[PDB]
């Protein structure tokens, strides 16, 4: 299959998930550095004011797009009764590094700069899964630096390093969906030379994480990336960060877009749900 | 320290913690087969109906009670919007093994067969917290044996086995405020001859899992009783049944307790919620 193919597959395989109602969908397009970014704001059903969390799809820089993602931020947005603002960064191998997590960041700053469109007086958050959550974490990382409180990061099995030594890779890197060739190749696909290795916009782990928001940073047992996501986790709670930090069990990487009948995605998404709902709302 | 001082100060403790408000509280005597069993019944602030946690609290069979529970019943309450039901059973050394178990499950019983007494419409769970996790399984195998239909079981950092062989045992049995001597002087109290620890309401992995309740299976990083959690949940999943199996990473046995102080816990809390909610409300 091409990455076109592939790309209309998970569009495809998409329309096979049920869509949650929830209070009311727009399409909005963020005018960005280097482009203008498409995003979906979704609504909650219940009345505002609102918490705001801005999403970035996973599919390893290459793959998925706003509306094979559109289930996930439904139920997303029905969980944590927040309005969810989805973002359509732009993909390798098209757009090499760094252009999706300038897009991310553009995205936050804009949403950030402009919550009152959406009734946010509650606060923005950031969250993501897999090469999503690289980029949440990449886009918390650069809005410290600019003085931009988030009040939350939800990191869902993300990537946050280059690795060819977690024991996790070794143990889990065939036979669990997420194999070393995939990860290679996307990496060949998103970077643009061997010293991208080194730019903590790639690899965040590199990063001084002092000074971050919150995190709730989710992995899977049965994940090549399990072991650095928990390092992602040990080195926020170094730095002073508070992060609950749950591995689910008997489950691989991507399980939470597979909610429908992987329940440990639900109670995953029910999870997110309370923590957001207990940042924004007290609740 | 007698087992008198032992008690005290665990209830001294838990005195000075803020109670959350609930809907309303009934204190209540189930006639057991063997003694007067007090209840504390916790309504949530919602209407009903309701579904009903029966909840086993933790304390190595031998200490911790209704009042010194009291905050986190009242906190799982409000999380799982559910009428809650704390079981004082008898504790050891006074009342050996198996009494917990008699009273934890004449309670059960007598809640199940009594459920328009609470507006219980929606169905009955179990759940605990070490010792009383232990408490719950035992419970939710015994209900399978006398056809009793319960919707869930909420096991927290459950102990299920008498052990000498797991890793985290001897990774964990020292140092983190559950140790080995701990583990050896709570069971010396409790059982009464070597011969239970053949007996499956003691270790409940001996029994046959099949046709059990979904249940939730709350584990802790650096617990010595971590594996064996694990290992339920996956003879559980192995027996049919579904369960979401989550390690709680960073943090102790007992963790959940400490809500108050441990974020971590507070989330927990929350995922223990959900859960209940989705299982009695579709919520």
């Amino acid at each position: 299959a091409s990455v076109e193919e592939i790309r209309s597959l998970f569009k495809q395989f998409s329309s096979l998930t049920p869509r949650e109602e929830v209070g009311k969908i727009e399409d909005i397009t963020i005018p960005g550095s280097e482009t203008n970014i498409k995003a979906r704001v979704y609504y909650p059903k219940t009345q505002g004011p609102y918490g705001v969390l801005v999403y970035y799809h996973g599919g390893g820089f290459v793959l998925g797009d706003i509306e094979s993602y559109d289930p996930l931020c439904r139920a997303i947005t029905n969980s944590c009764q927040c309005v969810t603002i989805s973002v359509d960064y732009r993909l390798a191998p098209e757009n090499k590094f760094p252009a999706a997590v300038v897009d991310s960041f553009d995205a936050l700053k804009w949403v950030y700069n402009n919550s009152e469109k959406f009734n946010g007086k509650y606060g923005i958050a950031v969250g993501g899964d897999s090469a999503g959550g690289n980029l949440a974490a990449v886009t918390a990382i650069l809005s410290k630096k600019e003085n931009i409180k988030l009040k939350y990061q939800v990191l869902i099995y993300p990537a946050v390093s280059f690795d060819l030594i977690t024991k996790s890779l070794y143990d889990n890197g065939e036979g669990f969906f997420l194999t070393r060739e995939h990860i290679d190749w996307f990496g060949q696909q998103y970077l643009r030379s061997f010293a991208d290795l080194l730019d903590f916009r790639f690899s965040p782990i590199l990063a001084d994480l002092n000074d971050l928001p919150p995190a709730l940073i989710i992995t899977a047992e049965h994940d090549p990336l399990r072991d650095q996501g928990e390092a992602y986790a040990n080195k926020l709670l170094q730095s002073g960060v508070q992060v609950t930090s749950v591995g689910f069990n008997n489950v691989i990487h991507g399980f939470v877009s597979f909610f429908p009948f992987i329940e440990q995605g639900r109670d995953a998404i029910g999870l997110i749900g309370y923590v957001l709902r207990k940042v924004f709302y007290g609740k």
